[PDB]
C-alpha cells in the first residue's frame, strides 16, 4: 500500500510518450479522487471524478493557475466505481494528455500549461486505496 495523498516525482517534467500508471481501488463510500499534474503552485491539469455532485457522478478537468481554476471540461462517462479496483492511464501526447480507465479511453485534456518540462509532480489524493503509481516511456 501507499499512503495518500501521495506525491510521484515527475523527474525532469513530462514530455510526450510519459505514460504514467496508477492502480488503486475506490473505498466504499467515496465522494471524490483527484489527480493533479503540477507547476511549482499552479495545476496543469487536475483530474477529478465527483460521485455525488447534485446526484450525479462527474468528472471535471480543469487547470489552476495563480490560484484560480479556469473553464472546467466535465465528462458525463464515469468508468468508476465505488468498492471496486480501478486501473488509470495517462499519456501525454504531444498536445493533450489522453485517459484511459481500465483499458478503455475516456477523455483528453488540451495543454493550457504548455512548458511541460516544468510539470514535475503528479498529486493522487481521495477516496481510494493506492496500490501503484509508476511511468515509462512508449
Ligand atoms: C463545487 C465546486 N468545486 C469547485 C472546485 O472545482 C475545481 C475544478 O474546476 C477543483 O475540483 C476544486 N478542488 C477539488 C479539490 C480536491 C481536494 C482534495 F483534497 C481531494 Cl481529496 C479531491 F478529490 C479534490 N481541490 N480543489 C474544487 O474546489 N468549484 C469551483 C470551480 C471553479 Cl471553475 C472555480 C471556483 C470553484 C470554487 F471552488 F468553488 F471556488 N466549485
Amino acid at each position: 500500500p501507499l499512503i495518500v495523498p501521495y506525491n510521484l516525482p515527475l523527474p525532469g517534467g513530462v514530455v510526450p510518450r510519459m505514460l504514467i500508471t496508477i492502480l488503486g481501488t475506490v473505498k466504499p463510500n467515496a465522494n471524490r479522487i483527484a489527480l493533479d499534474f503540477q507547476r511549482g503552485n499552479d495545476v496543469a491539469f487536475h483530474f477529478n471524478p465527483r460521485f455525488n455532485e447534485n446526484n450525479r457522478r462527474v468528472i471535471v478537468c480543469n487547470t489552476k493557475l495563480d490560484n484560480n481554476w479556469g473553464r472546467e471540461e466535465r465528462q458525463s462517462v464515469f468508468p468508476f466505481e465505488s468498492g471496486k479496483p480501478f486501473k488509470i492511464q495517462v499519456l501525454v501526447e504531444p498536445d493533450h494528455f489522453k485517459v484511459a480507465v481500465n483499458d478503455a479511453h475516456l477523455l483528453q485534456y488540451n495543454h493550457r500549461v504548455k512548458k511541460l518540462n516544468e510539470i514535475s509532480k503528479l498529486g493522487i489524493s481521495g477516496d481510494i486505496d493506492l496500490t501503484s503509481a509508476s511511468y515509462t516511456m512508449i
